[PDB]
């Protein structure tokens, strides 16, 4: 084919054969544009043709046009009062993806593996936790175990153990509250924000919500793999 | 003034009477355009009025051009080539918003639905938990039964009873303690998935952007209800 | 001045007269689209003139032109091969502030209101806790006197008041749990949203921040009031 | 290649060579004025050339045309007048955001040292916390001391001393109770605005998002580092 259409990062780009031509359109624009400066160029009619070839009105968006010029994989161009009758190619969807799938494939890339240093450093912080948690069980359990047999196999009885029971406690709200204290007094080797990780999240959401939108704009189905 | 510019989904109508017809213009589509059709539509020149009657350019742009026309309502038009002068309808907030203001009032509806959806199945937890709670409680009631029958009914006396509840207050920090330990080691009813849920409130939001920056643009004051 | 230059909402609105033309133009934009319509209405040169007279540059941006425009109070246009040599008025910072102040204003108004009804709620709420913890103190300094009095004022003895103390403190958990459960089990009349009042805050703040903008722009010192 | 494009804070500039001169254009501005620039520079036609040399249109906006040019950071350039061809510089990525991030830079600076100002005074705070709660913690020691002095050292015995524990730990709950009460009935060192710190920060995230804006429009993955 010897004219086409290059997709660009935002806004189409439409090389036309008559040393040939280039044009740079937003999408929202209508047709009328696209008439005008192709009159502009020739020394004046002009009609676009899409589907089985039927001249669509010129006061139409382009983004709803190339959908159909997709559906049917071509587009046409007629001039009056001249030869030719112009086929053009059409990008598909996966080119409209192009440039912004890539880009969701790299920020995907950087959230792995920040990822696993997440999943290391919570790893060994719940081992921590659970390690010492289990040895207050185990002294808690033996302090029963203690007041049970001072109590039921002695002559000294309550009235010698109530008191170490008050002082027991006692002790233990000192250390509690020295243990805040020292406390008041994270990720940092492999050390990254929690913000870096959310914001490229963030992004990730709002390129695929635009995947999917233009996905449902064709009906293509699209698979992220 | 039979004629008027009525309102599509989209792009705005001309109702033109001199049968009248109807022309479909573009909102960035300039005014030479509308020259161009009006000119090739009848057996030349043109201009167009609006305010205090002043002559507009050519090439200015309709979609702000209705703003001073819908300042007071009105728009005038006039022909070289025929006598008289027209006179125009103009569209309102409330016009431009029909159309676009009963899909957020519809994905309202829906939302309220799944809301409710929700709600209900949170009460079926919360009455689980509440039943939990109840028998519970029955069990500390029967404790303080127990402890008052076994001491002011025998001859035990709280010289016996007092350790058994130091005891059985520390056995039941230690049954606390494991169900701490134990924990730290949905709607087949009628489901709705939460992706649904937050795309209808995404777009609902967006609608709301959209028509308060319409509104700004014509200082009319939006109310939702 | 037979000339002038009227704001409108978004982007101004020139009025020149040679049956006037009128032309909308967005800021950001240069002098060149000015003099290029300027051009296509007459049947060539053109020259733009503020300060004392000087010809500014016609690749300048507007935006950063009617500041000086306005220092001066005043715009110069000149024409080749015509006579005159045209005064124009400028919109000084009120005039660019209108529009946007006023609906500042707006929504000030609509906040007062929702926040002298969240005061009466606030101090309703903060009397109830009030009196009922004052109440409560009241009975837990009466407890106090009981058990001294019960203590150093009788043959009983800590020997009949002991179990007395655990089977209070049992009851006192027993009604805590149940205010628990029926708590389980606000703004009503004058009723809001709290997001409602804080949209309005959040729209408030970024409207403050673009008039300060202008202001620095002009640096004229602005007062809210 | 002698010639070149050279940037300014705002608006480009180009170094065309034949002294060589500089000419200043605004990135909306339409080629043709370029063509009537050059046209008027000199003693007619002229024609541009991108990626394989291809004749782009006149009417076409800069600010988009230099980014397909940069895509091969080379640009040709051709008169009906002279002989020969001519190539031209383009800028890159770093080009434009160089004079943009510079502000970034500096404003990060100024937030630094405001935090450090903001974490010295926070210390202050913590460091009288912290002295007071040693000061409480001594009394619980000495609490300690004086109930194992009394009940280990003396004939009084725990018969008397536990209603004094009870009393006391019931009139510290009352004093906890009051504290609550009373409480529910400033950096004139180095002084820093909250609005400051919040101003600037905006406007750095403002920054960021324009240059990431235009590094997709470029697809060169900026590094913040
Ligand atoms: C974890 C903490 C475990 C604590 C275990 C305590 C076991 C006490 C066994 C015992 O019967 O001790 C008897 C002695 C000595 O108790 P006598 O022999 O004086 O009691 C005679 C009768 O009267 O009591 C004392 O001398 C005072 C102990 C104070 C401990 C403070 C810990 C902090
Ligand atoms: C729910 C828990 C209900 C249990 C309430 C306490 C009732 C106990 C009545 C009883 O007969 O026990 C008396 C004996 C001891 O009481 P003696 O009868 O043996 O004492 C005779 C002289 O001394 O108690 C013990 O030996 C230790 C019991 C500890 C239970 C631990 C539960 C956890
Ligand atoms: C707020 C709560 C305030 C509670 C005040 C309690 C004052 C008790 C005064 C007293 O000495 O009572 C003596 C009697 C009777 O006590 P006797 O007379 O049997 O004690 C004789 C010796 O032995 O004790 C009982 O009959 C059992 C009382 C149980 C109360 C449960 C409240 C819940
Ligand atoms: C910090 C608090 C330090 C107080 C620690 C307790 C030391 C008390 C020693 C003493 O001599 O008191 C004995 C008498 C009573 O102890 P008698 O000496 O009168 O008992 C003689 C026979 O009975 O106690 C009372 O009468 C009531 C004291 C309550 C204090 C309340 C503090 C709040
Ligand atoms: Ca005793
Ligand atoms: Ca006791
Ligand atoms: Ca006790």
């Amino acid at each position: 084919t010897t004219p086409s259409r290059l997709l660009k990062l935002v806004l189409p780009l439409s090389t036309v054969d008559h040393a040939p031509l280039a044009l740079l359109v937003h999408p929202q624009q209508p047709l009328s544009y696209l008439e005008r400066l192709i009159q502009a160029e020739l020394p004046e009619g002009e009609g676009k043709d899409e589907g089985e070839f039927v001249r669509w009105s010129p006061s139409t968006e382009i983004g709803d046009f190339i959908r159909d010029a997709a559906r049917a994989k071509e587009f046409e161009v007629e001039i009056e009062g001249s030869p030719g009758v112009i086929k053009v190619a059409v990008p598909s969807f996966n080119d409209r993806t192009y440039y912004l799938r890539q880009r969701l494939r790299r920020t995907s890339r950087k959230i792995s593996k920040l990822a696993a240093i997440k999943e290391e450093c919570d790893k060994a912080a719940h081992r921590g936790a659970q390690r010492i948690a289990l040895a207050g069980c185990g002294g808690l359990i033996g302090y029963w175990y203690i007041v049970y047999r001072l109590t039921f196999e002695t002559d000294l009885g309550w009235d010698v153990m109530e008191p170490v029971t008050y002082l027991v406690g006692l002790s233990t709200l000192i250390g509690g509250y020295m243990w805040f204290l020292w406390h008041n007094r994270l990720y940092q080797a492999k050390g990254f924000s929690l913000q870096d990780w959310e914001g490229y999240l963030e992004e990730a959401n709002a390129m695929r919500r635009e995947i999917k939108a233009v996905a449902s704009e064709y009906d293509v189905d699209w698979n992220e793999t």
